[PDB]
């Protein structure tokens, strides 16, 4: 029954600090920036997670400013942030306050591989549908995530909602600035990120994404290596080698440097026999070589393996309705607005 | 597998095969009880027996391009030296591919890795003794004071690398799939290396990286075999900068220029003592070997011939020096001329008095 209260920032709004008391301190997660706690707001026992980051007073956290922009169902809310000072004495922190959300792609897609089974094709269709309309979002902000793996996918099991989360890697990318290759995690780095480039697109999340969904299909990573060498090598095994006019799209600085002459594995025989066609269309036409020819997350949330979640019928496994599917705002359509006529289905929102 | 028969049940393979070194004066070999001890991305290892002398050899195949050359081949057939695995001979075959060529490397077989010893003692939450830990990285700066002094970079120097024989105490380089003559001007790849022992100009994406990124990677292994754990982890570059920073500081501007000049935004973090990186009572000098292999100045780093005559190796250099097990310690002090052309002069240290003593 201890009560921590501090004078605490809304995140969306005006900057209008207010009091927010909290209790049931416990630390849900540590990243190599900081610690992750879970509490529990005393006025409405709604659950947070509060993740504090060490914070240069000087400068402006970048973490921060991209999240007070950020309303979309599928992308975890910033409720409050507030700084508190505590261990080195001048030592000031970043506190961002979080809907708590209990689960992660990662933690459930374990348990149906520890347990022989593949996660059943309702939750992928849901799942990677709320991925792409979160990145959908963000990229319509010019906002790319850089950091698109199973860990950073929140799940509640219950309402199978999908938040995106850890905007730690995140940042606006403008044509003609050059930006740093090293984000984003091993098994779902694009090749063009393996290359080195420096002048990446938000295309770089598609790749992430369309490796999410290969590897929940598959029951593990597609592209497995502890080395680049590795990856790429696994990445050529599934695409073929790439062609000199592939390589100047990624990185043209690496043409001259030389792999194995490989074809491409046919993409049906990628996955166990089973896997539904539409399911293995959309991976190929989200793992490709060329940047620019990689589905946009709009164009993704409007292809055919998602159509079952657009039947009017769809229920979950548990018998709860869908969570919002449909709810989609002008920003988010910016992209291409005639997928409106796709995307929301007759039965939606009347 | 050019010609198989049988032999009082057992599958005898016979093959032809070119020597490792010398001319190309082809070899009948023949060899039985196959089994798989390692896989690659690009490559398969072979346990098999010779028929004649029963002892054993590893048979690395892969995958050889028609159009090239292999690099790993031509780079193995120039190496001899005792800290670096044999190639005995290599021969072409087919395999799993029809209509596709499998190059052999038939390698002298090492029963361990430095990768599997570090792990049983990890997992039993015990440290391997520092004796082992000398032994084994002084014998790794050896294997890169030869191949650097041929110009060539290993460019993933990592304990599953380094094939050890527990009874001697051996430690053998392996794995010359990623080597590459390093030449100054020439542009090399940046996405070489496993993740945790990747030096930082390698994490910025620097292609002008020279031979010390060898020794950053030995400094890992080090610090690993010291602290039971990777002293770097990281599921990204970010990550594993971070880690980097918690320990060294924050790299200075002029510090990142002389990593990749072309490279922002990291936490402004002082440098941990680097005795408290360590648990208490490991060796002063093990941290102070660790904190000069491990610099963001590649040029600011030992060379691998340096790291030899650090003082960490002094017991080496001890004439009473012996292994637990009772037996004499491996040959340390054979260097040759090739071996010690970076700087003659440290020979003064490197070979000991007790060595140069008259037979
Ligand atoms: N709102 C939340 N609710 C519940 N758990 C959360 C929440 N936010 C983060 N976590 C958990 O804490 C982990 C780490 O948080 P994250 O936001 O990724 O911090 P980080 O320190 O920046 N990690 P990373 O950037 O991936 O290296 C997540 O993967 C979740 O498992
Ligand atoms: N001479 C040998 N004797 C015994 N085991 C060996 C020998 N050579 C290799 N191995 C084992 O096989 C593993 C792989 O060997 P390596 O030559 O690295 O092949 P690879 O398929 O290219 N692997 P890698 O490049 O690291 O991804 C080593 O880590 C050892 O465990
Ligand atoms: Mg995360
Ligand atoms: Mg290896």
């Amino acid at each position: 029954s201890k009560v921590t209260t501090v004078v605490a920032t809304p995140g969306q709004g005006p900057d209008r600090p207010q009091e927010v008391s909290y209790t049931d301190t416990k630390v849900i997660g540590n990243g190599s920036f900081g610690v992750v706690y879970q509490a529990k707001l005393c006025d409405s026992g709604e659950l947070v997670a509060i993740k504090k980051v060490l914070q240069d007073k000087r400068f402006k956290n970048r973490e921060l400013q991209i999240m007070r922009k950020l309303d979309h169902c599928n992308i975890v809310r910033l409720r409050y942030f507030f700084y508190s000072s505590g261990e080195k004495k001048d030592e000031v922190y970043l506190n961002l306050v979080l809907d708590y959300v209990p689960e992660t792609v990662y933690r459930v897609a374990r348990h149906y591989s520890r347990a022989k089974q593949t996660l059943p094709v309702i939750y992928v269709k849901l799942y990677m549908y709320q991925l792409f309309r979160s990145l959908a979002y963000i990229h319509s902000f010019g906002i790319c995530h850089r950091d698109i793996k199973p860990q950073n996918l929140l799940l509640d099991p219950d309402t199978a909602v999908l938040k995106l989360c850890d905007f730690g890697s995140a940042k606006q990318l403008v044509r003609g600035e050059p930006n740093v290759s090293y984000i984003c995690s091993r098994y779902y780095r694009a090749p063009e990120l393996i290359f080195g480039a420096t002048d990446y697109t938000s295309s770089i999340d598609v790749w992430s994404a369309g490796c999410v969904l290969a590897e929940l299909l598959l029951g593990q990573p597609i592209f497995p290596g502890d080395s680049g060498v590795d990856q790429l090598v696994e990445i050529i095994k599934v695409l073929g080698t790439p062609t000199r006019e592939q390589i100047r799209e990624m990185n043209p600085n690496y043409t001259e440097f030389k792999f194995p002459q490989i074809k491409a594995h046919p993409w049906t025989k990628v996955f166990r026999p089973r896997t539904p066609p539409e399911a293995i269309a959309l991976c190929s036409r989200l793992l490709e070589y060329t940047p620019t020819a990689r589905l946009t997350p709009l164009e993704a949330c409007a292809h055919s393996f998602f159509d079952e979640l657009r039947d009017p019928n769809v229920k979950l496994p548990n018998g709860r309705d869908t969570p919002a599917l449909f709810n989609f705002t002008t920003q988010e359509l910016s992209s291409n607005p005639p997928l409106a006529t796709i995307l929301i289905p007759p039965h939606a929102r009347i």
